[PDB]
């Protein structure tokens, strides 16, 4: 009754949550021409069924949203009974409004056409703005890495008792802040400025930047200085989506940061290879348990304060 | 060519506005029952015409919204060219976010119904969320009253060169970072630790809270308080929605603020008797402004800089 | 798989129709503020299942109608199954045309308005006009009181054989029509003149005024000396939705009725307090039917001639 | 920049529109297979102009609603500013309630039709019933035949200063008193009892039936004969839409009917024909003025009252 | 669960359909004025279950279609779960494309009005354009009468393994040649001028002319003298959708075929009589064994390749 | 009051198009990431005006795409009184079809994707398919390149007035035929037999291969081969997309072909380089004719016929 297909080339993420839910990735045989035009055709009958579409990618973004949106439309064609779309990163999420000029809103626009695609669902993790889930009329599962960033800090950090949580930007505040009391430590905030300025008490203690993105990594690598000039016996940086474009790692390896920590919401093997530093917090569990969840009917909500 | 009706009871805003523009307002005859059943009736022929509705209020929310929706369809059910909303204070805008519990979008409600009952354009203030214009399929023009915000301090604050701009919550980071660069000064932010902290420093120096909108008055009044403590020299609180509902008053006039600035987003002639403190910022100019270029065809961004 | 959840404050309607059904109301926090602002969050999970919310009131009818709007999105957006409106006094339901003028069809904004909130599916009983079903896509089932008026008549009036249902307007004729035959038994018009008029013998028998609704009750008290001026030996009056706003109490007090019969279909505690004259019938066995077969897949047609 | 195109094959009355308002009618040419399959290909261009298609006929009532629906889609499709629908009589305007069985609302079925072919406003008269206006999402108007009705019965009875208006059926009763005040007279209702009787007096004096429309012609038959046994000294029929389908004509000559009187809704010159007792009131005039003004900007609401 | 109505009066097709399926046919009661104004009353409850409506005929395309029209939304508005309209022969097909004039795409209207009418679903036979799917938003099952048509070819054409299959247009060449190599024989294009042509060897085979759909018979008969011209010892038709309009059937008494064959998609008891060439392919089978596997979710695709 | 953009970085054809107008491009400035993620910021007001957005391209077709969905969402949320897309080779055109298999309808997609962005009106130059109109619900205007093609072979091939025009696949039929007769010639088919054939006579002619898209050639190659083989004097090559990828510029060089005739619909500069054989016919002349007469209302049908 529940099928899972895997968009993309990188089948890794569908494979776990595959492996997790005791089942095998539905058949997708997909022809790309020079001009990469993607052709899809779903190997085997969804009729009746409750499909699931994972995409895990975020290196051509363009390529990867048109795949997804063809293979929802192919789906929603071939009479299934439910399109889910599975989308860990969101893509275009950075564009979510105007700010003072005559852009697009990219992040309604990808909503819209999702919907028109033919989504019925939607569960993604730590989307950059709570309110695009407001772009939808469908449903979204918002999930939160932050139980398991959560754990994950206890268990590595010795000194996670008396550390700092630190938003690199001033947009982030409410994440860190949300993070800080839970942990029962305090906050900090860095604000670049508009001709990097630090807020609150970091002298002393490990500062731990945290993020829901990264990506060519100038503002941690900037405010992981920012915060040693400031007193921090050290710096780590945890973000749930690593997108790591380009310049991102060479800056990774030469910024003073004891490691950056990501999800494998986008894949991670080959910049791990070149990058030392870099630790990743597998979220299958989470994903798997998601899909599981909305296929029964049971509280996926479980997932927004456990592992 | 151009029609301006106000919604509500209190004309306040929609004259002012009509006036600038050298326009009375629309025949309406509105019919209540002890119910708050709205009955609304057109006096004139709005066939063909480019229809500007005015709400001002938020003193009984669903009310004012229900006014609002039933002129709007009842404008676009007598063939009117076009039909635009002025809601200078946009209901409902906190709930733009389910923030970890099943809650309602109940700003995504808000635009959708708006949306339905024929809207097709929309003017507004300072919305609590910039993402919010991602609620909508029509356009949205957000009006900032920071030009007019910026103005009001280095003309009214003789220290105003050497304050923090202070933000009561972590919510509103962006607002005061922003304001606080544009006046090259420095910032601070206050947060309530789920179970009160400041971070930024605001020692000998007057301290500017600023945020969006204002209720109860609870939160800038604590936050007063917290900041008296860290030394500031005096305080002052600026809003550009004042709801300021029961106790607010008392509260305003009790607590410490030097001044208390608002805008007449929403009708404060009543306040004003209660509480001295209370500076206010008509803003009729900017909205009558907005219209003008709406209609005409012209750049409404900049009054997005130029008061 | 079945939830029920009550709106409004008046949970006793609600909890009867809980109750007949072997279930509890479901968990609902509900804040407001002084703007009379309502939050809401559904206290359970609801994926997947097969959700009623019960709006009662209509006493302030915007706040109680937003009220409901807000509970049907929050319960769209956490993954509903389904969701089904049960409102059995339909709100707006007597603007439901233009007459002549540059009115709002208010009704069919509420049918968009709770189409566009996301609702699938709506109970209702005696629209004020049946084509008010058509002001939706979605489907609606309007039950109809008639039958348990049928059988309040044939018990508690001796004289029901030689009666004559009585229309105080003109457009209530076909309701009146309908049950006279039923009944075996006279009809009778009355009409408002536009410069009040009586079509049908009343003499020597017992009248029963017969309405879908009644408010400030001025007609249906005007109607009531009318048909005693006509030779009635008493009169009855049976409407479905007993608004009561206001005056009407003092009227119904003071007018020559035997009795003013209404259902529960809005709340009659307090009323009945002030006017022995009220009694109520029962309404939420159909109710309680209507749904148990709506989620069944049975007939609910059944409920238009059986109690 | 006003284009009026006739649908049917009777260009009867969109010719008389077309000459009140100085124009020819768009080249149309349409091809009907044996099949009735209808082709049709509009013989000008129509970018950027103002569409009246005009649908008079109701002899095959599916076929002229194809044919008007593919109308508008061509003119939609090909770049026309704004479509407007001529819908002298609405068909299939008598189902718009279900009426207490599993029955479509087919009213409601045609307006979703016409309004996805791209309608973008409807002109009509005398709606079935006002709610059907609310069917629709577009801007309706709805045009009355009453003020030409008035004016034709006080310069051809003599007597109507103390005739008496019946509605033949309990439907109709909001008509017959609409025009019996208008007029200040009496008014009365026949019922045919579900197993033929008569509300109000009509003893020596003319009654005249008034209805919206006709077709079999049955009902005002039996109507008719109910009033000469009351003591009516004689019969009139008013009828706005005269379909009169088979045995309509012999049995208005055949009955009592002084005269019976109709507009061009439908055309009338085959009627005619057999039948000497019937006369036409030209509405030409209002329909040709409401588009003129749907076109300018103007106050159509004056043809409400103005004939 | 499932629930088989037929729609028209031909209930022949409906009934082996629902014979097939151990079922019988739905209760309607249908009553149709001399307007052809369609009334349908579904005669049982279909809330909360999966209904088919058959559509069968194309004798009067416009009744057919609104008589289909009307029963989705009678069925969809009494609750049912899901519509499917089964429609073999897809009305106004044909008119699929603009063809370098001011046409309507009417089988884009048609595909709008069967969505904006409740359908959920289409099951069709052989659609004159494959492109007509994308028409849609909801899914549409295309059935190939080729399987069934393959089968008749090898059972009553000895000489099949050498003949050749004929396009009698230029637009059906990717049928005949998807057919040509399946049998793994020759093909052959026919194309009228545009001041008959014939391209490919057809000389000492027996000819077997293939089309979607045929009407008038002009063009098949045509180019069945064409052929024989050409060297062809016989000629066969086999085509879906037999419309035979008027002449066709004097035509092809009068045209050298050897049999012309047709499915069932449409009635050909009458037309069999007065022509003996006339042979029928019953596609009940394929039709019963799509609905099964829709309600079922089973794979309805082996209906593509298999009888 | 006019405005074009141009989408891409291929300023190419859009120039050329504002020039023949007298205009120059829109103020664009379109930021991208390595990861490709496109950020656009329209440089001047578009409030009111007719915005034409041109894109060219097709060497990233998901990343041209989303450019140009980005551009209109952009557009349509800055007050532009309409937005056209102007997209002279349209996208996914090829996936207009399932073709027998679990396959998306991708130029369906493609439409709802453009529609969804705020799309008014489209212009596009030989739609792969005609029915790829019906794809849409707002107006498409679909050019033809064919009268500057029967222009050019007149004109540059000597023999042309006994030429055969040649389809290299099945499909094309309809395309070599109207071009066949337009100029009273012969045709012929070309066709791989699913295990390459050829239908009509070509002998001792020159034959011109006629297609509306090639990409990597190999088709056009293999049909050049097998006229040769049939003896054809000389073979030519038109196309009015040449999207010509990878192989396509050698094995043009390579094969046989007199010249290659395309359109500037796709860049072709490089290409012209690298590949000798190739003739450009510029379609800026059509393309900005159809914005000039889309804008004044003017018929674009003459552009059907007139070069």
């Amino acid at each position: 009754n529940i099928k899972i297909f895997s968009g993309s080339s990188h089948q890794d993420l569908s494979q776990k949550i595959a492996d997790r839910l005791g089942l095998e990735l539905g058949k997708v045989v997909t022809k790309k021409f020079s001009n990469q035009e993607t052709c899809v055709e779903i190997g085997e009958s969804v009729r009746g069924e409750d499909v699931y579409i994972v995409q895990s990618g975020c290196g051509e973004i363009n390529d990867n949203l048109m795949e997804l949106l063809i293979m929802i439309n192919a789906c929603k064609i071939a009479s299934a009974s439910r399109v889910t779309a599975v989308i860990p990163c969101f893509p275009y999420a950075r564009q979510d409004k105007k700010d003072k000029s005559r852009a697009p809103i990219s992040a309604k626009l990808v909503a819209n056409m999702l919907s028109v695609a033919g989504a019925d669902h939607i569960i993604t993790m730590d989307l950059h703005a709570s309110q695009i889930q407001g772009f939808f009329d469908i449903p979204v599962d918002n999930l939160y890495a932050e139980p398991a960033v959560l754990k994950w800090i206890r268990e590595n950090i010795s000194e996670w008792r008396n550390c700092t949580i630190v938003s690199p930007d001033a947009g982030g505040a409410k994440r860190v802040t949300s993070i800080a009391d839970r942990l029962n430590v305090d906050f900090a905030l860095i604000h670049k400025e508009r001709k990097m300025v630090l807020v609150g008490d970091v002298k002393d203690r490990v500062a731990i930047l945290v993020d829901d993105m990264a990506d060519t990594c100038g503002t941690i690598c900037h405010a992981a200085d920012k915060l040693l000039s400031a007193g921090a016996t050290r710096v780590y940086a945890i973000l749930t989506h690593g997108i790591f474009s380009g310049p991102a790692i060479s800056r990774i390896n030469n910024a003073c940061f004891e490691a950056v920590v990501v999800t494998n919401t986008i894949p991670q093997e080959d910049k791990m290879k070149h990058c030392s530093k870099i630790q990743v917090i597998d979220i299958s569990m989470i994903l798997a348990e998601a899909i599981r969840r909305t296929h029964n009917g049971e509280s996926v909500s479980y997932l927004f304060s456990h592992v």
